[PDB]
DNA sequence: CTATGTAAACAAC
DNA sequence: GTTGTTTACATAG
């Protein structure tokens, strides 16, 4: 990472498609095509852990919200929520066990 | 303390 | 296995 965050990356996937929505999949690509960075799944196929990041970085925050089809099957695409406001902390980790 | 990055133990598939 | 959460620890600043 020359200068940004995974956070701020899949953020950026995100912001230019056709439409609005990702998928890990298809922001897995993202990743992998641009900014040379990440190879994984490119011409050939998996790095470690990353995979597993980036699904935390999306479930954590505030600027990404999930979104499925109710009918029979696996349409869960990735959206960005709230910005006409911006206030509003995210508890910060460490209450306890 | 805070934000980032990881590694991994998991509820549902 | 894949997707989604959520503990937990590691720093760097």
């Amino acid at each position: 990472m020359g200068n940004l965050s995974y956070a701020d990356l899949i953020t950026r996937a995100i912001e230019s498609s056709p439409d609005k929505r990702l998928t890990l999949s298809q922001i897995y690509e993202w990743m992998v095509r641009c900014v040379p960075y990440f190879k994984d799944k490119g011409d050939s196929n998996s790095s470690a852990g990353w995979k597993n990041s980036i699904r935390h970085n999306l479930s954590l925050h505030s600027r990404f919200m999930r979104v499925q089809n109710e009918g029979t099957g696996k349409s869960s695409w990735w959206i960005i929520n709230p910005d006409g406001g911006k206030s509003g902390k995210a508890p910060r980790r460490r209450a306890v066990s």
